């Protein structure tokens, strides 16, 4: 009665956990997590490490072998769309159903062998999970995470220069684990024309992320997007020599020679400007489940205006910017956004000298 | 020791905890509590209230009367006149957080040591010092202790005028910080905008409520109100409510004011009413601590005067683009934070000098 519904929450809990340690390598595949129990033991474990590598549930079962008969598998997120049924298991219980609602019901196809299954358990946590992936799934659209830099009172980098304000050393190392699990790093050509980043991760920035898992060499390098209208940003740049992938969002073919790496996506102007709202898309399209903003004023600003904001980190220093500064704060061009997704606070940190706001929609 | 030291640290908070008691009215004088343990049992306990009525020690003293014979005397701040109370009653041993922070007034300590009373200082300080910060800046160095507050958007936009865009939490929260800061300062602009009338609202607090202040107790924070050429009217709603209004002046405005309203001539610096000195000033006036609700012009003032000790800055989750713009000037002091909270959907967050 209770005693089989409180120790699944146990035991889910442990799958929910290993799910979570795919995260930075993951992408465009969400994270899953399985434990198979025998009574009262674990006999197999495993989650969805990288996008050509074994589901969780196959790592999982390959450990358990014969030992997988007997009874329960805990699931994080519907299996198939076959192993289980051969595997010989007696019940699963699977977290949450699946996202893609047409085909997106083989939970009852094990059930078509006498399995007794179960959904639903503790999926608030699941859903959390892959917000990324769920939401590219359900809506069109990639999940933005818009990251600021201000100071006490808006502002940024003392000057216009569209050069985003890296706060501390801290904020920086703060950041490095956040764009680790993201799925892309979008900028602006400003920025890149201003700072000349590298936008990767640095394995070296990471804490004791960096054994729990995530060994060295497993380090994934986000996709690097850049949106210039013009073909600003030259090959020379350091970002494109970079390793791993960089795709310019373009309103028109560029005419030179870029590295191999580098990628070019064609997006239609609105109102002499680069639509945003079908970059994202198209971003969509291509399998983003998730991006990561590191914007200067302008690009923010059209961000939360085309309403294509999901969360947003904000990282205060403990400075008042001089007569009148940049950043989002306090500039005309932002007219009806008052009137538009507002959001409400969520967590609130310190980060060394700095703190760290999050926001989102909701 | 070991056990004497951890009993010694109870009573001790205990004191401080009483100190606070008073911390809405004991203005210009320090907060101060007082526990005193006759083997083993609390046989007296006392705080200060007002500036009018006893100290915390005499308190105390007379809730122990014969009991005070044999031993212990925990004291927020060095005691004291106040400092044959302890002698006549014929205690042993008197522990004090802080000496007094007048180092000319020190020996107080040397007094009851001289009737052999065995005496100890420094524990606890660290609390006893955030028990006063403002009386005891104001003792050490000529000034009060400036608390600026700015309300503002994601986008630091001007957003905090009871209709506040920030939040009701927030008035509630920053009721409860008026309410124990000695004086409110603010500027001409922001009195001639708003006509704002600078009090504390009773009604506005909680189980401060209880906690102690009941509401013929209400003690109304001194009003001061820069205005160098003198455009505030005696009509404003500001020099109507019950308290003080102080008007920090260049030149005697010539008008009927009521018999609440004192003004106070500051000398100019480069065409500008001297801040420094108005602080100065304020501080010979024994105003202990000055919670600024001024706009962006005077925000800015006193921050390149460097005379901000700590600001409490509100952020609402909006974002703005609604001519409100603005929050701070500064024609060109940087700090460190200290508590950052949740005030309902609104984030408070605290810093100070350094
Ligand atoms: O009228 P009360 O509620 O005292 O205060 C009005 C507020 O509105 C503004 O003018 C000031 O910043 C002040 O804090």
């Amino acid at each position: 009665t209770l005693y089989i519904q409180g120790q699944d929450e146990y035991y889910m809990a442990r799958a929910l956990k290993l799910a979570q340690r795919g995260r930075f390598t993951t992408h465009p595949n969400p994270n899953v997590g399985c434990v198979i129990v025998k009574d009262g033991e674990i006999v197999g474990e495993g989650y969805h490490q990288r996008a050509g590598e074994p589901h969780a549930e196959v790592h999982a079962l390959r450990m358990a072998g014969e030992k997988a008969k007997g009874a329960t598998a805990y699931v994080t997120l519907e299996p198939c769309s076959d192993a289980l049924i051969a595997a010989g298991v007696a019940r699963v219980v699977a977290s949450m159903q699946d996202p893609n609602q047409v085909a997106g019901r083989g939970l009852y196809r094990l059930q078509q062998a006498g399995i007794d299954v179960s959904h639903g358990l503790m999926m608030s946590e699941a859903e959390q999970l892959n917000k990324g992936f769920l939401k590219r799934m359900r809506t069109g659209f990639p999940y933005i995470q818009l990251k600021l830099g201000a100071s006490l009172d808006g502002r940024t980098a003392m000057a216009s220069g569209e050069s985003q304000w890296i706060t501390s050393p801290q904020a920086r190392r703060d950041v490095q684990l956040l764009r680790a699990q993201s799925h892309a790093i979008l900028t602006s050509s400003a920025t890149v024309l201003a700072d000349d980043p590298a936008l990767t991760v640095r394995w070296s920035e990471l804490d004791e992320q960096t054994q729990a898992l995530y060994p060295q060499q497993n380090l994934r390098q986000p996709i690097r997007i850049v949106i210039d209208s013009q073909n600003r940003v030259t090959p020379v740049h350091r970002i494109v020599q970079q390793p791993g992938e960089t795709w310019f969002a373009r309103t028109q073919e560029d005419s030179r020679e870029w590295p191999e790496t580098v990628r070019t996506l064609l997006i239609p102007e609105h109102k002499g400007h680069l639509d945003l709202v079908v970059l994202m898309m198209q971003l969509g399209k291509q399998q983003i489940n998730s991006i990561w903003v590191e914007a200067g004023p302008t690009l923010a600003g059209a961000l939360l205006q085309a309403g294509l904001v999901d969360e947003l980190i904000v990282y205060i220093a403990p400075k008042l910017l001089g007569s009148d500064a940049r950043g989002l704060c306090t500039l005309p061009g932002l007219e009806k956004l008052a009137d538009a997704p507002q959001f409400k606070f969520k967590e609130i940190r310190h980060v060394g000298p700095d703190v760290c706001l999050h926001l989102v929609g909701a």
